[PDB]
């Protein structure tokens, strides 16, 4: 996969998944999120690239954007994503 | 200025922010945010381009970092920071 989806989990459980993907080979990863976890995709990749592997990680591009999703009402709504994509320094 | 701070105040105070500038003269603009706040960063920035000015405006950057700052106890700590250019299209 490669793709990092930040959920309602503490950020450490994705820094983790995070860190267990690149310290095995993968070079590249995405660290996707939507709604409010989009501060938390922020905290995942800062803490990732800071207290874990300084200077060994770069940011190679963000994308943010909307998503519209359908609720149980069967009703429309859109929410803000963000797509921050890091490889191997 | 032309940089609007993400701050505490509901998204509507920032989209207005965001538009008076612009709808003003202001080509670029530049949403800042650190913290929570970073989400509310990007639903400023959708909102805008997209229930607003819709096709009129584009992303011409986007910086993620984290900045240390000194707590009232005078300890440090730090927090995820966000930073969004967009200009007219």
């Amino acid at each position: 996969s490669n793709v990092v989806l930040i959920g309602k989990k503490p950020v450490m459980n994705y820094v983790l998944a995070a860190l267990t993907l690149l310290n095995q080979g993968v070079s590249e990863i995405v660290i996707k999120a939507r709604g409010r976890a989009i501060s938390k995709a922020v905290d995942t990749v800062e803490i990732v690239r800071n207290r874990f592997l300084p200077d060994k990680i770069e940011i190679k591009e963000i994308r943010v954007g909307s998503q519209v999703v359908t609720s149980q009402d069967g009703r429309q709504s859109r929410v803000s994503t963000i797509e921050i994509a890091i490889r191997k320094k």
